[PDB]
RNA sequence: AAAGAA
């Protein structure tokens, strides 16, 4: 027993989601950007369906917990966006 | 290139 399994899992979830919201990924992620609203937000439940997140967990409240203190993303209601200049990224649906 | 990290 060398770590708390659910805390480690939360760190994997957080870093996987922060990757999607990195500038490097966003520059090329046309699917993700077409799903943004005009303010840059995506449903957290959409992110939950992405294959690597769903592989790590199907517990939605755990994904919220994993993201609670992220400096990369901001959460409003059940939606999430890049904290820095989110409005640059949406693309037409 | 099956979501080859939507």
């Amino acid at each position: 027993h060398h770590h708390h399994s659910q805390e480690l899992l939360k760190d994997y979830i957080k870093r996987q989601i922060e990757y999607y919201f990195s500038v490097d990924n966003l520059e090329r992620d046309f699917f993700l950007r077409r799903k943004m609203d005009a303010d840059g937000f995506l449903p957290i439940t959409l992110i939950a369906s992405f294959h690597r997140v769903q592989a790590l967990t199907t517990d939605i409240s755990l994904i919220f917990a994993a993201l609670k203190d992220s400096k990369v993303v901001e959460i409003v209601d059940e939606k999430v966006r890049r904290r820095e200049e989110p409005e640059k990224w949406p693309l037409p649906p």
